[PDB]
């Protein structure tokens, strides 16, 4: 006959992971017989089933080449052997830092009084996420002016930016901001261009 | 200087589809411009959350789906960005039709007497919530001996213990699954033999 003795998850490399990385997670069972049994294994997220797999051995693993933050999140694992059960405890995977985002400009030469759509994008990510727009300023070295936006449905924003005729060259600045239990922050990024 | 004239969002091999097959969703923009050929941004949406993102020079972009399942059918919404200018599609609604034939298991080939017989049926293909009905069943008499129904909210698949009467010595269950989209889907019959001794 048969004995689930006990269930684990193992993380690799940790339980928390660095954005970016390469991440497996693992389904362990102890398994009791006399004389070679076959196991099904179901992997939640958040109690909702996204992978399946039934195999002859004891450790079975799922592999995430590039970790995001929205796969942050809590994590169980459910194994069957001749339709007995037994399931892991909760498992809080930590996702930690932004990717550096995607500043665009639709001119790279402008008029005074006009306008400049900037957007801002953190394509590797799901919404929701935070957004910081600096307006540089590079023959007088200040930063002219700050938007926060919160960008609750998607992962990027567009931005309409007055050329005022207070200079001709400058550049935008963005940093964007994305929770997983605390918050994260990234680096900055920019793209240069000039007035007439 | 550029303009979204459009965008659409086609569906292959239409936008109501047999559980199983494989699909494509199209993301199409039409682009005029007085100019060098445009870089898009295409996002593709389902239910207001986003799945799939793709930067490319050709107007019209593809996402495949090789199995399609009733967990993949939903409002499907795709916008389209070109120098920092948006347009976003009407809404879609894709409908999948059919759930696969269930999969029975019995933990027992052989049973005693008054003792029992564990049951699993699951959908592996398909995600929880599924409607499942098993019936306990009779070669030598062809009449449903015994049902039980049970709705899984969590789960994609259902574990019932059954009793073995006196009554008969080789039976066999039956199962089939249902699930709800505002129209529910029935599956086809499964089954697996086994037999009883004194």
């Amino acid at each position: 006959s048969f004995t689930i003795n006990s269930v684990d998850m193992k993380s690799l490399p940790d339980w928390t992971v660095q954005n970016g990385k390469q991440l497996t997670l693992q389904c362990f069972a102890d398994v009791s017989t006399t004389s070679k049994p076959q196991h099904q294994m179901l992997f939640y997220k958040d109690d909702v089933l996204f992978y399946q797999i039934s195999s002859m051995k004891s450790t079975e693993s799922y592999f995430i080449p590039e970790v995001r933050i929205y796969d942050s999140g809590t994590y169980k694992c459910t194994v069957i052997v001749n339709n007995k059960e037994k399931t892991t405890a909760e498992y809080q995977l930590l996702v930690e830092g932004v990717p550096s985002p995607r500043v665009t400009l639709d001119k790279k030469e402008a008029i005074q009084g006009g306008i400049v759509r900037v957007q801002c994008s953190v394509p590797e990510e799901k919404a929701p996420i935070h957004f910081t727009i600096e307006k540089l300023e590079l023959n007088e070295k200040m930063v002219k002016l700050k938007r926060e936006k919160n960008s609750r449905d998607q992962n990027f924003v567009i931005l309409e930016f007055p050329v005022e005729e207070q200079d001709r060259v400058l550049s935008f600045r963005c940093q964007a901001r994305i929770i997983s239990g605390i918050h994260m922050q990234t680096s900055e990024s920019t793209k240069s261009e000039l007035v007439t």
